[PDB]
């Protein structure tokens, strides 16, 4: 199988390096304006597979993205200086406007992964830009998040993380709602499984965890000016599930007719993943509080959208 | 790190073979009193090794289990003509009472994985005899049944097996209970997110998934005589679950002071896993059927202990 | 993609078995005329799949078999009592004069991998019958011994076995050929390495370790009666190189137009393995006696198979 | 088992993420001057885990490094945008006189893996401070050009990498030397092979690998600006080699008491590679072309070495 990547920045080319690395498909097409870039991060990545997997990883251009199942959208432009947040981010709908069409060229089968911030603003873009069912463009959305949040609750209840069943959802960023109250391990309910175990999760734990999720990308930014390495796994993860048609669920962004009341507008919810992209919901239990944020943040990220035309 | 398996029939053999090819500890010892059995199923499996991953597999003595950090009990004798399932019971009590102490003198520190059948009434056997705290003891249980009933959901349901959660309990064998009320896919009740999917579960569908999870043992057994391929894998799992101390959640086998009334019986319940053996119980909720059913399962298992002397 | 196996014997369904811990091909099909034994292998396996890799083990009949791109030939007949040699050789062609047509009607495409003994001869019988090129038709032949060889060499030198280059070539069997003279490691001849690593190979180690290779199968034999846990893995490996076109080299099996003077007999080679079964042969240098030994063993499998009719 | 890093940039960063995609080790820990740099590639790295492997990514002291059986040395400084080569040589060799007694405070028993370019140099000088036998300091050489090498001869002769065998030796850089002559394919001699299989190698064919090999780095730093996804992964081997004790061999650097003449030096011969660091060199044959080329490979590294005064 192939999966093509557009943007061969530091996002695009990680995401490259794990999924050689872990071997999820066999060839691996780069995509970018910057010729060269992307014919570096190639060669320099195809240096690699003789140390894990035999996966042919290439630069190319949109035409070479034939017959790929899946597609990063992980494009973008560098922010001028002079720029505001608005003003980037509707440079950036302007190249999506260029690059959505040109791949859908190639590939109109693909399924889309959008992953370039802010990735529910852009995906929502991608979405009436492709003119592709909804469930046929996804964005990472917080995969990241939810996945530090189990680990984190593992570390505190000393289970293994794949028996913490806990989300994140909403928008990808400092609004994002962690979901506490219907959170299990083993099936059972987190709070009172962690209480029982002699292990409670007190308002404080509780915080401590929350900065741990949600001030992540602050911290890694203004250590190493970017953040690469965990979406190019996590990416590559959700890369798997299509390519295997796995049917998993993950908290992934997509276009959503009705949330909380909010219309049409993308934002992470738990969604079965398999070959054709999301087909299917499972909306979990929220509590007052929760359902309020989520909503809330459903509403601005509505009216986000519409303000940059979409 | 180094495994052991007392019992070098075809479910011991077929473990030894699992971890080899699974990978999952650098040295594998097979010890039984029939050492040129041992000898031959070990260059056997080591000829396989090459093909998979590098495991010194080999048959050797009680003293050979030096440092073992898991010993897997997988001992007993061959039903004779004309000897009932009670005169069977006593003569494998009888194997388990020379190989206990046996194991523990040479790997003081390892954990006891009980395989042999009926593995409930065997695990309290070992638990008593080994005088060790009753996490230490840890019988493969129900962890099969567990698998296939959650497999079978996941295809009714056209969802990774992975998101659901769906427990077999009790006695491993005609007793065990499907926790059907408790059961959920994404942290969402099982007939819910059936109806959401589209694939509602009707009474046929249940009593034929019913059937699929009980009677597999009996059509296998019918078919070639003896199960093996499955229960060594599913050992396989527990020791690797053990050897990187996972604390993963499995419904295994393990000494209980009290369920549902019943006094100091051994039986599957979800439990934590890790390098010390099992480490905390997770009751899950069950409905008023499915607490009877559990609470005769356990009342049975107990009067059999306690009329075997244990 | 899917494998077959015709037999579901010890050494088929082990074949199954090591597929599925391997995660070797989707889908694998057990067919036997024993059709409750091959229903039971395939359940007792599917037990095992959850701990592994998402493999779909079943029974079926040969048209079950439609599309595979290897079948594995495990088929074969125990040998009655007083029965002499080209008796059991003569029942054994039979079983493959109505197996091979019935595998081909079904797979056209299939490569067939042939494991019954003698493999040697039944690898003839499979080609002559199948009326496909030379190399669609591949024998087990000597890989196990070629793997074992290796491994011995390397823990006498103290170096992983990845860098000793040895063959064991002709019969596989008692009469098999064990090619110390072009032997050797990291590039460098083997008696050569020996030396400069402190380590030198005497008559007596070699005497040694040619013992540890050819009466490895004896041994196993008179400990269990049978043997099946190596040749499963060797079978599983050289399964994935045809899936995977690897075209990497093993001494395997094939009919071959010219054998040191021999004309028209099937015997193991260094061969390189893909797709479409083996396409070339990589002749090593051998010694005098080494020649000698092959011819002769070609002569005799030559002389087998004329007795046959093959 | 514990692996560290010191100098936390991209090769340090990538090395990290690679042995943590690839789950090599348990416990890595990232070490820098720049604290906030390698808290943020660690926690970038962290966030990956959940999609690969549990693997603890952390940043730390020297101190912290306690128990690591190989420690990576992929320090030194970001070259200033106006330095020159001998310039940031000296300057990194200084970083090295901090780093090295540091580490082996810490973490006597380690074995030095230099990656820090030029990387004989630098193993040379690693080796000069460290007091320990020449076989603990070991840098990664030639290892992603001789594995490239394979790799295109690999695809010119339509055979699986792992079945040739060939070398690039000397210097990581301009002179290093692509061992043509005794290269092999099944073990038997390459240029003769690809001959007699139909896809002789032609000068055009020469001169494409050789160029495919040698300018690499050019091509991708040209591209991208610095090099690192390819050094990551093939330092990610290296590192298990040596925490399992393959002992396999590969072409990396190590001082060498002497080599076609030249004393003293450090460059990328074929070495045995374990716990110990090499412990082993297997010295191929070379052409007259290819000695002279190797022997002016080390006169020129012994000079380099000279200068910095090592």
């Amino acid at each position: 199988m192939k999966v093509g990547i557009v943007g061969s920045g530091m996002v695009g080319s990680a995401t490259a390096y794990a999924l050689a690395l872990l071997g999820v498909a066999r060839e691996v097409v780069l995509v970018d304006l910057d010729r060269k870039l992307a014919q570096a991060h190639a060669e320099d990545i195809l240096h690699a597979t003789p140390f894990a997997h035999p996966v042919w990883v290439r630069a190319g251009s949109y035409g070479d993205l034939e017959g790929a199942r899946a597609v990063v959208l992980a494009a973008g432009v560098a922010q001028r200086p002079g720029e505001t947040r608005l003003q980037l981010l509707d440079r950036n709908a302007q190249v999506f406007a260029q690059v959505v069409p040109r791949v859908l060229e190639a590939a109109p089968e693909a399924v889309l992964l959008v992953a370039t911030n802010p990735v529910d603003v852009m995906t929502q873009v991608a979405y009436r830009l492709s003119a592709l069912p909804p469930g046929r463009v996804v964005g990472s959305g917080t995969i990241l998040d939810t996945a530090r949040f189990r680990a984190l609750l593992a570390e505190h209840l000393r289970v293994a993380p794949q028996s913490v069943h806990a989300y994140v959802l909403g928008e990808h960023g400092d609004s994002e709602v962690l979901v506490w109250s219907s959170a299990q391990v083993g099936g059972v309910p987190l709070l009172e499984f962690a209480e029982a175990r002699g292990r409670a999760l007190s308002p404080e734990d509780r915080a401590r965890i929350d900065e741990g999720v949600r001030r992540a990308a602050y911290r890694i930014i203004e250590g190493k000016g970017a953040t690469y390495y965990g979406i190019g796994a996590g990416l590559a993860r959700l890369v798997r599930a299509i390519l295997t048609d796995e049917k998993g669920v993950y908290t992934v962004s997509a276009f959503t007719p009705e949330v909380e009341g909010v219309l049409e507008v993308s934002l992470s919810l738990p969604r079965i993943l398999g070959a054709g992209g999301v087909e299917g919901t499972v909306y979990p239990s929220l509590s007052p509080e929760e359902r309020e944020a989520l909503r809330r943040s459903a509403e601005i990220l509505k009216e986000a959208a519409f303000a940059l035309g979409f």
